[PDB]
RNA sequence: AUAUGGAUUCUUCACGGUAACGUAACUGAAUGUGGAGACGUCGGCGCGAGCCCUGGGAGGAGUUAUCUUUUCUUCUUAAC
């Protein structure tokens, strides 16, 4: 009966990235020594790709399909679990507790994040996770 | 009207915080939505400003047969 497991997609609630889907990669329910609660480390989006119809030519596609992700350490009560899943195995070793905590690690993280993303737009796949939620 | 500095970009249009949110910055047309402008009267209570009262001290003046370390007066600080 436990969902919060390490392939989730939920939504953010509170924090810059309100509204914004995101896909837990590790949780920890019993707290740490630094936020001391239950929180998870996830992956999300924070600038959706843009609809591709067939009159946009080929400069035009590869610029509308860009998507800017980010990584964040979040309370369980700031976010909204969903029924959706999506595989974090190409990107689940890079992002951890040691990537956190240090600029250069962090800026390494999102670049592969960006890359698994646009690999998974493309040959489109978990449609609903790349479509922004209207509210 | 315009230039320089700063910021941003090879992940093109910033990062931090669990969060409330923070910052020197950190593209946004049509169209749409929201806020400000924008609001009665009476009652007590809290707080601020000016005034009033008052202690010590540094100056000036008045009274002094007798008494009064005394009576009066100056000691101020704007927008931004």
């Amino acid at each position: 009966a436990k969902f919060l497991k390490a392939g989730k997609v939920a939504v953010v609630v509170r924090g810059r990235y309100a509204g914004k889907k995101v896909v837990i990669v590790k949780p920890h329910d019993e707290g740490s020594k630094s936020h001391p609660f239950g929180h998870a480390l996830v992956a999300g989006i924070e600038r959706y790709p843009l609809k591709v119809t067939k009159k946009h030519g080929a400069k035009k596609v590869a610029k509308r399909t860009k998507i800017k992700p980010f990584i964040k350490v979040v309370n369980y009560n700031h976010l909204l679990p969903t029924r959706y899943t999506l595989d974090v195995e190409a990107f689940k070793s890079v992002v951890s507790t040691e990537t956190f905590e240090q600029p250069s690690q962090r800026e390494e993280a999102k670049k592969v994040v960006k890359k698994a993303f646009e690999e998974r737009h493309q040959a489109g796949k978990n449609q609903w996770f790349f479509s922004k939620l209207r509210f």
